């Protein structure tokens, strides 16, 4: 129900905070997302592990024209500053949005979880190109080609097969990367990637079409935790 | 921008509708001041924050809002690598922040700009006890009437009124006063400085009301200690 | 082992010739008591100790040495993930340990023991203030004479005696008598908690004279807090 | 002039505390050297940066027996709990003597260090077989063939370039690895490991004749902060 947007053109990210007063924060926030990750000038600080209690509870598989994005039942959830945020969807950018010191990553995938109280919770995982994600290759196989289309999954979604094994992650206060950028996100950004193939890459590559990361966005006032 | 103030149709709850340039104050998500609950801020590596002050106070006003001492903008802290030049300090009673659900009886900030417009708050809390003799130059000439400003007679030392403990909180946060500007960088001392009474009571009576804004959620932040 | 003491040819000093098996006194570089200055220490992301304490005191002993309550060791606290169940607690004054180069007037030392024979010492500050009720049950049967030991009889709460806040310094130390051998984990809080100084006289004047080992150098270690 | 000692025999690691009086500790210390660094056990912390200003003062090598080990004239120094610590020598074990979540490099150097009080640190520096070591090639071009024997240097040896990029390290409170294995030493381990060719760890092999490390020692009552 909000306004159409893309990620070039008059609809590109520059031009959002015009194309509908709900997408005010886009141009007047100060605590936007993505950000570059510069590693010395995070804060070393005493993070608590952020507890993963994930289920197999994916719905469906949908190209939504800005990203496939796998849509799950909510049961499953993370625990972060000693609250449930369940997992309700998780999609994926390429190139990444988030950068560390300066550099991209090819590809980013984003679990989006939701408290009871409406609160988002956003687990990011950086992926490079190396081995075939076997846990990808089952969206992957079944990856809808055109906007608007759904499909089902085929295989059981372990979506915490997705995550790296090492859990050591940087923490900061953001948004949501795509209209309305919301602020009051709190972002769980892993440090360790996980790999995928070029063959992976170039499949949603060439579905997609187009880039479709948010250009990264001012620090301001924020101190990223590590 | 509207008039605004702290009771009736102008006080804290009214303001982001008051004018829309005053719009972040009901729908900032990092707005100041905060509840720290120490027990939930998070240990961090913080950088001391070294001061650099010098005596160019160039007068004290009262703004109907606040009494604020005005500076030449010359001393400055360190924050991020940055020098944050000090423009101003003021003051509020009870409190802005409170400390594990509570109150100080007062509260100062300095506030600073750097180079880039970027704006940092040094918060001080007082608490009741010996007559402070910085403040007491202050006291001297405060303004009892809004819209005046008046020249101070002794020299300044804005360092003289900061803890001699540094050790501090930090968060993003907001001006606490519209249009609530958010992508300020806060850092509110942990140990409270001394007033008298008699120095807590000229102030509260001068300003005629409390000058506090309610505490904000803290929502997607963390603090760090 | 030698007879040792607090003061004489027997005191602290002379401790580590008295007998082959006290070398460590004079030889070691990670012994305890030390000086803990804040600033100094490392801040770490140290695990909360939790306390699992049981109301199982056995008697209280004067050993001539300090004023002891002996437990049946059921209770414990978890440190490194580990079970250091409770044996004894007992009391020193003024402190062993000093802040910032100052002593408290008094301090506890709850002794544990894991299940391999490793130990680790949580060090309670006394300030004077208020009676402690807990203390005061020690207290009431304390005995007078070196060699006597009397049964309680009143239930004694260790955990009582703990400050509520459980924040605390950590370093790698010796006990702090005789053999003061080494490889003991020091868990002293940050928070003191109060008795009144007619409890601390007491137990002054029965021991008669001041029983704590001088603060220790540092050394290669750091004190984490 | 003491007590002659080795790697192996009756004068070997397990015998050490029992060849003088002088090297009691090496049997009844709580505080000993080498260990297993754990990463998971291990505090984080915020540990100072170990500032390095050294100087290019090597002024021989030499086979002792033991190692291979470069004498410094000792007017460089690292600065460590505000002290300055001043580079005296450096040398090295094979395998590693530190061990990381149980597991051995295979080569670990170790620059020693004296403040002005006699208290020493040791900076230690994994290596890995990867790339042939520049720096080190300096020393192993003239690395003494027989215990006893001196070399010159014939380039100018630059300690500083051994040191990885990254500097965060592991910090505990130990003791020298040799008898008389004294306690009181600071031990700053870096995380990061550099690397040698194959080449140069079979040189060093073949020179010695024996694997050189001490075994790992318990950590007791001691947390190491990372
Ligand atoms: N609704 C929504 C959820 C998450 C994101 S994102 N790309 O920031 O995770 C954007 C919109
Ligand atoms: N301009 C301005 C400066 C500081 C503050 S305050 N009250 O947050 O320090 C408010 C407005
Ligand atoms: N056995 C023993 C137990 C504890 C201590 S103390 N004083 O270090 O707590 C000394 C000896
Ligand atoms: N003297 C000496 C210095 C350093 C070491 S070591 N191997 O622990 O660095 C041993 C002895
Ligand atoms: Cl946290
Ligand atoms: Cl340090
Ligand atoms: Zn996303
Ligand atoms: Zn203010
Ligand atoms: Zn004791
Ligand atoms: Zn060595």
């Amino acid at each position: 129900g909000g306004a159409h947007w893309g990620y070039s053109g008059s609809i590109g990210p520059e031009h959002w905070g015009d194309l509908s007063p709900e997408y005010l924060m886009c141009k007047i926030g100060k605590n936007q997302s993505p950000i570059d990750i510069n590693s010395a000038d995070a804060v070393k600080a005493c993070l608590a592990p952020v507890s993963v209690y994930y289920v197999s509870d994916a719905k469906y598989v949908v190209n939504n024209g800005h990203t496939i994005k796998v849509v799950m039942g909510g049961r499953g959830y993370v625990v972060v500053d000693g609250k449930r945020f369940y997992l309700k969807q998780f999609h994926f950018h390429a190139p990444s949005e988030h950068t560390v010191n300066g550099k991209h990553y090819p590809f980013e995938a984003h679990f989006v979880h939701l408290d009871k109280n409406g609160n988002i919770t956003v687990l990011g995982v950086f992926f490079k190109v190396g081995k075939e994600n076997p846990e990808l290759e089952k969206v992957w196989r079944v990856m809808p080609e055109e906007p608007g289309q759904k499909r089902h999954l085929t295989a059981r979604i372990d979506p915490e097969k997705l995550l790296p094994e090492n859990r050591d992650y940087y923490r900061y206060s953001g948004s949501l990367t795509t209209p309305p950028c919301s602020e009051g996100v709190r972002w769980i950004v892993f440090k360790e990637p996980v790999e995928m193939s070029r063959e992976q890459l170039e499949k949603f590559r060439k579905v997609m079409g187009f880039d479709n990361n948010r250009p990264v966005q001012p620090l301001n006032a924020r101190k990223v935790m590590k």
